[PDB]
C-alpha cells in the first residue's frame, strides 16, 4: 500500500503463504476449518521470526570472530510491548506479509491486535531500556540487555465504580513465540550463608542455590540484519532443594517466587527483600555469563577494553560488589586492580532526584542475604571515604554526607553513593536534570570527581514511535524527503522548507484528522463511548503521580466545565480530556486521583448543557499498545510535573514526533524540546525551577492561592461539599486536604498561568493553518530525541566504541 | 539393518535429512558448530513428530465425521516413558531415521538416550494405562486418554550409603516436544462453596475456581496411520486469583499446586486433600470436555451409545457423581433418567484386594471441599441400600457391609462400592483375582448383581516390550514367521514347530548373550560396575513392598552365600542377581529392604572367596527406561508375591515375551502364563491362595519355621547380629521383629519351597539347549499377554465397540 513498508515481491508473498500454511499444520497443529483469530497471529509470528533466525545466529557468529568490545545493559525493566509489527518493520516484511496475509482472506491488522504486551516494565525507565536496545540494534554494536523473565508483568488494569482494580498480567498463557529457552546455559545464583575468612582469603560457604535459566529474545536492527540479544533470566530450583515428600516438592515455589512478578512502583522504593533477590538474581546470573564470554576470547587489565557495563538506575547496584567478590574471592586479584577493573567497567545511569526514589537497603537485610557483598561494601566506604578525608581534610561533615553508610536507628545503604564510587561516569537523562545533580543531591561527588559527571538527553526510536504507531504521517514525510531520516532523524528539520507549503499543511492535518477517526472508532468498538473527532484532542499518558500533576490538569477541566455552566450560550473550542495511567497498587493518593478523574467524568459527561463542547475520559489500561494508538491520535501533551521532578520524560518526545504541541513547565527535556522548536512553538508556563526554590525558602502557603483566586476557591468548595461524590459527600477530603495543607508539588502556585495558557492553546486551535504550521515546526526540531542520538553519545563519551550504519550482509 | 525396522528409501532419508537441519537452524536456533547431542535429540524428535501432525488432524476429522462411540480412558497415572523410539516404530520410520542420522555422522541410539522418560506413574497401573492407549490406537477405537499433566513425574531415585535418596523428577526443564498446549479449550473446575435449595433444584454457589488447561500428546496406531489423543489437565489460577498485590500473585501457586507433583504411593492408599483435588480435578475438566464433544454431534438417552467411561481403579470414582451432578443441577434430568444414563456409561476396573490401598474418604474432608457430591453420594447409598433391603429383606448385616458410608469414629467413603453401584461393569485384572473379587471383598455385590462382574486379565504391548526394546528377538522371529505377529501376537505359537530346530536354538540363545553383554556395558559405563555376562542373570525388578517378598529372594541369596561359604571348592552354577525398584518416600520397612539389600551386595561382592559366582547388584532409579535395557537381558524372573497379593503384575509378561523362565507363586497373571506355557515350562513353588487361608485359620507362626529350618535360623541369626551391619550391629532388628512377629506375607512359609526350586533352576541353566527350548516354549504361548487382546476384550464384552486393524489412509 504505502512505501515505507518495503516491497511485495511476488516470490516473496508466495514464500510467506506457504510458510504461513506450513506452521498452521505443523507448528499449530490446526486445519484452517478449526483455527481461530488466535491461531493465524501465532502462523504469522512463526513466519516472520523464521527471518530472524538466520540473521540472529549470523550476528551472534560475527560477534565471536570480530571480538568487539560488548556493552551490557542491566536492568530490571524492560517494556516491550509487542514484537510482531517492529519484526516486519525492522526486516522490511510490512507490505509482503500484509498483501501474504490478505490473499489467505485475514486482516492483518486484526492479527496484530491479538499479541500480549511484553510488560516487563512499569513506564519511562523501562520503556528507555526498549527504545535502547533498538537503538544499539539499528547503531550495530555488541549490545546484550540482561534482565528478569517476570511470569507476570504489569497488572491489568480494570475500571470498577471508576476506581482501579488490579489483574494479574498472565502474558505467557498462550506461549511467547519470540523467546527461546537456553536451559543449557542455566547458572547457579547463592544467598544467605556466611564468610569464613582462611589462609586463602575469604570464602562464602553455607548459600542457598537458585538456578538462572535464560530465555533469548531476537532484537533486530532498522534494516542493517543485525540482530542483537535480549537475555532474561528465569528462576529454577536444583532438584535436591529440600530434598515430607510431597511438601518439598510443592516448596520449590519459594526459589522460583524471585522471578515470579515485576513490582508495580514508578519512580518509588519498596525496601523489600523479594525485590533485593531480585536484584542480585540478574546481577549474579549476568556477571558469570560476562566473564565466561570474555575468558572465550588469565589477565582482567583487558576486561573493561571488552566490557562495558551499563546500570539503569541503582536496581542493578550490586553488580559493583559482586565484580569485585568474583576478581577478589574468586579469580584471587588483589583489591586495588580489581576496584580498577570496576570501575573502567562500570557506568551509572541516575533517572530521579525524588527524595521516596532514592535505593537505601538497611544493613540487618544485606547482612542475612548478601554477608560478603555487605563486607565489600563497607571495605568500597572505608577506601573511598580515605580519598574524601586528603581531598577536604577537616571536612567532618562531607564525610557524613557521602558515606555509602547512612547513620540512623536502621543503618541504610545508599546505592547511589556506591554507584557513583564504583563507575567511571554517572549521567543523568535532561540538561536540566544532570545540572540539578551537580548542583544538589552529589554536589559533594561532583566536587571529588567531576571529569565523571555527563548528561545523556533520553530519546525514543522512531521505528516504534513514528513508522510504527503513525504509518500516515511517516509516508508524507517520506514523499518530501525519503526514507533515510528514519535511521537519521536530525533530517526531519528539511521539514521547515515545507512550512508554508499549502500541499503538505493538507497532509499533516488530514493524517492527523484520520488518526482522530481511527481513535474515536476505537474507543466506541472496546470501551461503548461516544466522542466529537472535531474536538480538541488534549491527552495526559504517564503513570499516576502527584509530581505528574494529573490534579492541575483535574482544576482545568473543573474551570472549563464551570465557565460553560455560568455562560452556556457562549462559543468555547470543543475538547476531548483524556487521562489515562496506572497507580501503584499502594499508592492510595494516586487511586484517589483517578477516582476524581471519573467522578468529574460522572458529571461533566452527562450534563446536558454542556452538549459535545466537553468530555473528560479515563483511559484504561495505559501500556505500550495503547499509547501507539493514541499518541498518534493526540493535538495536546500534557506535560505538567512541577519543575525539578520529572527527570526527562519520554513521552513527550513521543507526542512532538507524532505531530500534538505541548503544554508543559519548563521541567526535564521539555526545556530541550521548546530549545530545538523555539519558545513561540511551545506552550511554555508556570515556575521554573529557581521560583520553586524561592517558594521554598519562603514556605508554600495554599491558602493564599484559595483566597485571592475565586475561580480556585468555587472548584475546592466543590469538591469539599460532594457536588463530584453526592452519595459520599466527603469522598475527597484527603485530596482537598493534601492540597491546602501538604502539597510537596504546588499545584495551587501554577494554576493561574496553566488556565491563561490553556487559553492561548484553544485560541490556536481556532486557526487550523497556523496550528498546523507550529505542528510542522515540532515535528521538524523533534529529530534530537532520537535513541539514536542518545546511544551514540553513550558509545562515544562512556563505553568507548563507535556506531555503524554499514549494513551485515544477509 | 533390521527387517522389522521398516524401509530406507532414497527420496525419505533424503527429506528426513532436511527436516532435521531445518529444525536445527529455525526450531533450536543452532548452527552445526555450537549444538550438542541434546540439541541433536530434538530436532530428531521435531522431525519425527512432523510424520505424526497429518495423521493426528485427519483421525480426529475422522472421528467428527463418523461419529463413532468414544471411550474415555480415566487415569491419575500415564507411565509412558520415552516417544521417540516408539513413534519411529509405530510409522515404519525407524531404519530411515538411523540411516539419516548415520549420514550427518550422528548415532541415534545416543540421541534416544538424551530423552527423558515421562514418568507420570508409579507402575503397574500406570503402565498399564500407557500400553492400553497404544492396543486402543493400534485397534483403531475412537480412544481418549484423560488424566493430570504432573510438573513432577516419580521422584529420581539415588543411592547414598545404600540408602534410597529422593530427587524431583524435573521432566520439563528442557521442554517437551510431543505435547501441544491447547490454552483455548481451558475449563473452570470448582472446588469449597455450599449448596443452596431453591424452586430451580440444587444450586452449589460461593466455590474457588481453578482452571484446567489441557496438553495434547499424540498416540500412534502400529502402522495402521490412527493417532488417538492423550489430554492432560495442567492447574492454573484465574487472572482475579486472590485480587498485598504481590503476595495476591505469589498465592497463585496454592492453586497451580494441584497439578504440581504425582502422589508416589504404589498399591496403598494416603488420604490427603492434595490427592482429593487432583481426583476432582482431572474428573471435572474431563466430563465437561466428553459432554462438549457430545453435544458437537438436549437428550442425554443416546449419551451411553456414544460414550464410554473407564474408570482406572477408583481414583476417579467422583466421575459418577459428577456426571449425576452435570445431569442432575445443570441439564435438569429427573434423578432416575440420570442415573441410568451415568450407570450405562460408566464401567470400573479393580486392581487390588490389599485393604491398605481402598480408598476410603472422610465424610469432613469430602463435606469442605465438594459439598454437593456428598449429597449425591449420600442419595446413591440410599436408593442403593433400597435396593439391597427389597432383594435380601432382613439381612442388617449386609445393609452395613455394602454401604457406601462406613460408621467408626471417622465416617469415610467407600469409594470402591460407589464404583460398582454407579457402573454397569466391575472387571479384575487377572482371572485369579477376578475371582478373589466374587468370592471375598465384593461378594455381597456379585449376589446383587451378578451380570457386573467380568475378567479382563491384563496385558503389555508388543511394540514397547518386543520390537522396541528387542529388535533382535523381535527380527529371528520375523526371520520364521513374518511381520504380522507384532499386531496379532497369538501367531507366536507358530514357534512351537521351531522348538527342535538347531538353528533357531542358536538365534534365541545368541540375541539372549548379546542382550547380556550390552547390559553388562551399559553397567560399566553409567555405574563402574564389574558383572560376568556367562552367570544366570537372576532379575526381580518392581516397586519395593512386602508383599512382593523382595525379602524372600533376600533369604535365598544369603543362602547361597552361606552354602558357597561352607563348601568354598565346590561348583555352582553362577548369577548375578539384580534387584531393583523404589519404595515410596514415606513407607519406612520399604526403605530397610533396599538398605539389606545394597548391604548384603557390600558383603557378599566383596568376599574374595566367592569369587565371580555370586553377585548382588541394586539397580538404581528402575523405571520404564531400564525395564527397556534388563528384561531382555534377564534369564530368571522372579515374581514371588505371597499368592493372593499380587492382583495381576504385568513385569511378568514383559519377561515371558523377552527369553527368560519365570520363578514365582500361582498369584496374578502367573496362573494363566503357567495354564499358557504349561506347568512344566514353569519354575511354580510355594502355598497357594488355599494353603494361605488354612495357615490363616490356624495362625502364622514365623517361630515353627525358625525352629525347623537351620539354614533359615542361621540367616536369622547373621542379621541380629550384625554379620550385614558391623558398624550398626541391630540396623536389622526391624526387618528380623517383622519377620518371627508380624509378616502379613509369611517370607517364612514360603522359603524351604523357594530354595528347592531355586535349585531346579540352577540344574537346567547347566544344559543351555534345553534351557533354551524351555525359552521358546514360554515366549511361543505369550500371545495371551499382549494388551490387543485384552482391549479387544474391553471393547466386545465392556465398551459394545467392534475393533479394527484396518489402515486410515495416510
Ligand atoms: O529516564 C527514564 C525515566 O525514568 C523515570 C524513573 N523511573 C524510576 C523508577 C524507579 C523504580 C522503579 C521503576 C522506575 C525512577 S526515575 C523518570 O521519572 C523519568 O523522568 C525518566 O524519563
Ligand atoms: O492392573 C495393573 C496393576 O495394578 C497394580 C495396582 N496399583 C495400585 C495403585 C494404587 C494407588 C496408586 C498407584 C497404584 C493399586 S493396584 C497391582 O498391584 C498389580 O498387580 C497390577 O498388575
Ligand atoms: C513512554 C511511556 C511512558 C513514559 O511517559 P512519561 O510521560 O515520560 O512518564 C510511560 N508509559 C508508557 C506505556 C510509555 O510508552
Ligand atoms: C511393567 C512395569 C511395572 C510393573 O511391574 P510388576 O512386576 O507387575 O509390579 C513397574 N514398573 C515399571 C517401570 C514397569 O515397566
Amino acid at each position: 500500500q504505502i512505501s515505507v513498508r518495503g516491497l511485495a515481491g511476488v516470490e516473496n508473498v508466495t514464500e510467506l503463504k506457504k510458510n504461513f500454511n506450513r506452521h498452521l499444520h505443523f507448528t499449530l497443529v490446526k486445519d484452517r476449518n478449526v483455527a481461530t483469530p488466535r491461531d493465524y497471529y501465532f502462523a504469522l509470528a512463526h513466519t516472520v521470526r523464521d527471518h530472524l533466525v538466520g540473521r540472529w545466529i549470523r550476528t551472534q557468529q560475527h560477534y565471536y570472530e570480530k571480538d568487539p568490545k560488548r556493552i551490557y545493559y542491566l536492568s530490571l525493566e524492560f517494556y516491550m510491548g509487542r514484537t510482531l509489527q517492529n519484526t516486519m518493520v525492522n526486516l522490511a516484511l510490512e507490505n509482503a506479509c500484509d498483501e501474504a496475509t490478505y490473499q489467505l482472506g485475514l486482516d492483518m491488522e486484526e492479527l496484530e491486535e491479538i499479541e500480549e504486551d511484553a510488560g516487563l516494565g512499569n513506564g519511562g525507565l523501562g520503556r528507555l531500556a526498549a527504545c535502547f536496545l533498538d537503538s544499539m540494534a539499528t547503531l550495530g554494536l555488541a549490545a546484550y540487555g540482561y534482565g528478569i523473565r517476570y511470569e507476570f508483568g504489569i497488572f491489568n488494569q480494570k475500571i470498577c465504580g471508576g476506581w482501579q482494580m488490579e489483574e494479574a498480567d498472565d502474558w505467557l498463557r498462550y506461549g511467547n513465540p519470540w523467546e527461546k529457552a537456553r536451559p543449557e546455559f542455566t547458572l547457579p545464583v547463592h544467598f544467605y550463608g556466611r564468610v569464613e575468612h582462611t589462609s586463602q582469603g575469604a570464602k562464602w560457604v553455607d548459600t542457598q542455590v537458585v538456578l538462572a535459566m535464560p530465555y533469548d529474545t531476537p532484537v533486530p536492527g532498522y534494516r542493517n540484519n543485525v540482530v542483537n540479544t535480549m537475555r532474561l533470566w528465569s528462576a529454577k530450583a536444583p532438584n535436591d532443594f529440600n530434598l515430607g515428600y510431597i511438601q518439598a516438592v510443592l516448596d520449590r515455589n519459594l526459589a522460583e517466587n524471585i522471578s515470579r512478578v515485576l513490582y508495580p512502583n514508578d519512580n518509588f522504593f519498596e525496601g523489600k527483600e523479594l525485590r533485593l533477590k531480585q536484584e542480585y538474581f540478574v546481577v549474579a546470573a549476568t556477571l558469570q555469563d560476562i566473564i565466561r564470554r570474555f575468558k572465550s576470547s588469565t589477565n582482567f587489565d583487558a576486561f573493561p577494553d571488552k566490557v562495558a557495563i551499563q546500570l539503569n538506575d541503582t536496581h542493578p547496584s550490586l553488580a559493583i560488589p559482586e565484580l569485585m567478590r568474583v576478581l577478589v574471592d574468586l579469580e584471587r586479584l588483589d583489591w586495588d586492580k580489581a576496584w580498577e577493573v570496576t570501575v573502567k567497567t562500570c557506568a551509572y545511569t541516575n533517572h530521579t532526584v525524588l527524595p521516596e526514589a532514592l535505593e537505601r537497603w538497611p544493613v540487618h537485610l544485606l547482612e542475612t542475604l548478601l554477608p560478603r557483598h555487605l563486607q565489600i561494601i563497607y571495605e568500597i566506604n572505608q577506601r573511598f571515604l580515605n580519598r574524601v578525608a586528603a581531598a577536604f581534610p577537616g571536612d567532618v561533615d562531607r564525610l557524613r554526607r557521602m558515606s555509602l553508610v547512612e547513620e540512623g536507628a536502621v543503618k541504610r545503604i545508599n546505592m547511589a553513593h556506591l554507584c557513583i564510587a564504583g563507575s567511571h561516569a554517572v549521567n543523568g537523562v535532561a540538561r536540566i536534570h544532570s545540572e540539578i545533580l551537580k548542583k544538589t543531591i552529589f554536589k559533594d561527588f561532583y566536587e571529588l570527581e567531576p571529569h565523571k559527571f555527563q548528561n545523556k538527553t533520553n530519546g525514543i526510536t522512531p521505528r516504534r514511535w513514528l513508522v510504527l504507531c503513525n504509518p500516515g504521517l511517516a509516508e508524507i514525510i517520506a514523499e518530501r524527503i525519503g526514507e533515510e531520516y528514519i535511521s537519521d532523524l536530525d533530517q526531519l528539520r528539511k521539514l521547515l522548507s515545507y512550512v508554508d507549503d499549502e500541499a503538505f499543511i493538507r497532509d499533516v492535518a488530514k493524517v492527523k484528522q484520520e488518526n482522530k477517526l481511527k481513535f474515536a472508532a476505537y474507543l466506541e468498538r472496546e470501551y461503548k463511548v461516544h466522542i466529537n473527532p472535531n474536538s480538541l484532542f488534549d491527552v495526559q499518558v504517564k503513570r499516576i503521580h502527584e509530581y505528574k500533576r494529573q490534579l492541575l490538569n483535574c482544576l482545568h477541566v473543573i474551570t472549563l466545565y464551570n465557565r460553560i455552566k455560568k455562560e452556556p450560550n457562549k462559543f468555547v473550542v470543543p475538547r476531548t480530556v483524556m487521562i489515562g495511567g496506572k497507580a501503584a497498587p499502594g499508592y492510595h493518593m494516586a487511586k484517589m486521583i483517578i477516582k476524581l478523574i471519573t467522578a468529574i467524568g460522572d458529571v461533566v459527561n452527562h450534563d446536558p448543557v454542556v452538549g459535545d463542547r466537553l468530555r473528560v475520559i479515563f483511559l484504561e489500561n495505559y501500556r505500550v499498545s495503547l499509547a501507539e494508538k493514541v499518541i498518534p491520535a493526540a493535538d495536546l501533551s500534557e506535560q505538567i510535573s512541577t519543575a525539578g521532578t520529572e527527570a526527562s520524560g519520554t513521552g513527550n518526545m513521543k507526542f512532538m514526533l507524532n505531530g500534538a504541541l505541548t503544554i508543559g513547565t519548563m521541567d526535564g527535556a521539555n526545556v530541550e524540546m521548546a530549545e530545538e522548536a523555539g519558545e513561540e512553538n511551545f506552550f511554555i508556563f508556570g515556575m521554573r525551577v529557581e521560583d520553586v526554590d524561592r517558594l521554598d525558602q519562603r514556605g508554600y502557603n495554599a491558602q493564599e492561592y484559595y483566597d485571592r483566586i475565586p475561580e480556585l476557591r468555587q472548584i475546592i468548595e466543590q469538591l469539599s461539599s460532594g457536588f463530584f461524590s453526592p452519595k459520599q459527600p466527603d469522598l475527597f477530603k484527603d485530596i482537598v486536604n493534601m492540597l491546602m495543607h501538604h502539597d510537596r508539588f504546588k499545584v495551587f502556585a501554577d494554576y493561574e498561568e496553566y488556565v491563561k495558557c490553556q487559553e492561548r492553546v484553544s485560541a490556536l486551535y481556532k486557526n487550523p493553518r497556523e496550528w498546523t504550521r507550529m505542528v510542522i515546526r515540532n515535528i521538524a526540531t523533534s529529530g534530537k530525541f532520537s535513541s539514536d542520538r542518545t546511544i551514540a553519545q553513550y558509545a562515544r563519551e562512556i563505553w568507548g566504541v563507535e556506531p555503524s550504519r554499514q549494513r551485515l550482509p544477509a
